[PDB]
DNA sequence: CCCCCCCTATCGAATCCGTCTACCCCCC
């Protein structure tokens, strides 16, 4: 009953559920119980990947838009934010990257590359964890977590 | 000028290599 979960399918949406979170904990200053200290958002990209395309710029504006009132929430209200992305071309040319282009790359503070292994100990919970940027420590350390087993 | 993002199977070819023997009949 203390996990609050909300469906949003459009930018707007997403918007207004933020935007009624920030009106909500600021009325809730008085309070000490009850104020939600972690934030979720299971797929940003989803709900944005229809607005790009093209050669128009307003889906630029409104992830930068998004991106920044997420910014303000995490940062004035000491919530801890997690989100979550796709990968993009891996050929030749363009390395295993995350999505939504060079703009979202300045957003976040964390990354955790998740990934499968390949060969013996396939399949299963067996997935390799990567820090690509986390700008506090040293990066490129893979290390190993289990799902199957966990939980 | 600048932005973000992907695809799909095909044909047929080319012969080699010999083993094993059995079984007697009839008087002036």
């Amino acid at each position: 009953r203390r996990i609050q979960v909300v469906h949003a399918f459009d930018i707007f949406q997403m918007l207004d559920v933020l935007q009624e979170l920030r009106g909500t904990v600021a009325q809730q200053v008085t309070g000490s119980s009850g104020t939600v200290k972690v934030v979720v958002v299971d797929s940003v990209t989803a709900v944005v990947s229809p607005l790009l395309g093209g050669q128009q710029r307003e889906g630029l504006a409104l992830m930068m838009q998004l991106a920044r009132e997420l910014k303000t929430l995490a940062r004035d209200l000491g919530m801890a934010v997690v989100v979550t992305n796709h990968i993009t071309r891996d050929r030749d040319s363009g390395r295993l990257k995350p999505a939504l282009g060079r703009s979202w790359s300045f957003v976040p503070s964390t990354r955790i590359l998740l990934d499968t292994i390949e060969g013996a100990g396939a399949s299963g919970g067996r997935r390799m964890a990567c820090l690509a940027k986390s700008s506090r420590q040293p990066t490129g350390f893979q290390e190993m977590v289990d799902i199957g087993t966990w939980g």
